[PDB]
């Protein structure tokens, strides 16, 4: 007999009632292969969460371009956009590709993400990297900040929780990348600073977590994805995405953390 997915689903539905929108969740236990899935194939806006996959695409590029990571990108004023706290600090000097990548992942630095997008040939460059690892769902169309609009019905700049999770698993645990680059991706995720009230809030403090958040700032639209390493057990890969129908519906970190908990607890 298979899982009773109605029973697995029930507490997510309840959560989304008080939230006033939609929650998408996919979790995969890499030990057992068990999964939790709720609206896991619906599209949700990526917001800043594309920046993790961006860093991975940069790492993929570096495999073929020795020293790309230690190459400084020296930029002007036009690179800068709000929510770019690290790239703003280094305007007068520049930042290496590695530094920009760390800033994109760990501070969700907007300007740094746009600078790296330019290196890959724009949003379409990153989408093409995702297609190269078999993600047919992911689509990044625009740049920071336009990609944050999160307008109801817009398929631009979205993916599914499931596709996010499968791609995250390929890049962090599978061999999609070479082992040094894979470790570098994990290290960047592990050092994220913006995720303490989301998936990390659901995980025992002594378990290692790498994550990337997104917060569009409208339409209740926010997210997190992560790899979790329970001590002495196979890692878990999961993604939690939200949206809501009104522009002024608040997003909620508590809801994200609650959905992560339900997902993690439901794996077996
Ligand atoms: C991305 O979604 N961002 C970047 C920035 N940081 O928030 S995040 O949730 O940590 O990713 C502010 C909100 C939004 C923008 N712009
Ligand atoms: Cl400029």
């Amino acid at each position: 007999a298979t899982a009773l997915t109605n029973l697995v689903a029930e507490p997510f539905a309840k959560l989304e009632q008080d939230f006033g929108g939609s929650i998408g969740v996919y979790a995969m236990d890499t030990g057992s292969g068990a999964t939790v899935s709720y609206r896991a194939e619906e599209r949700f806006p990526l917001c800043s969460s594309f920046k993790g996959f961006l860093a991975a695409a940069v790492l993929a590029r570096s495999q073929q371009q020795a020293g790309l990571l230690d190459t400084p990108i020296r930029y002007g004023k036009n690179a800068l956009v709000p929510w770019s706290p690290i790239s703003e600090k280094y305007l007068t000097t520049g930042m290496t590709v590695a530094e920009l990548s760390a800033a994109a992942v760990q501070y969700s630095d907007n300007a740094a993400a746009n600078l790296l997008l330019k290196e890959l040939g724009g949003p379409a460059g990153l989408t093409a990297f995702m297609r190269s690892i078999g993600d047919t769902t992911f689509r990044l169309d625009r740049w920071e900040l336009e990609l944050n609009s999160a307008i109801p019905g817009d398929a631009r700049d979205t993916s599914s929780p499931r596709a996010v999770t499968e791609s995250l698993q390929k890049l962090t645990l599978g061999s999609a990348l070479a082992a040094p680059q894979r470790q570098q991706f994990v290290d960047w995720l592990k050092g994220n600073t913006t995720g303490n009230h989301r998936i990390r809030a659901a995980v025992p403090a002594d378990w290692a977590v790498g994550d990337k958040t997104g917060t569009c700032g409208v339409y209740g639209t926010a997210n997190d994805y992560a790899v979790v390493w329970p001590t002495g057990r196979a890692p878990i890969v999961l993604a939690v995405y939200t949206r809501a129908p009104n522009k002024d519906d608040k997003h909620s970190e508590a809801v994200i953390a609650a959905a992560a908990r339900l997902a993690l607890e439901g794996l077996g």
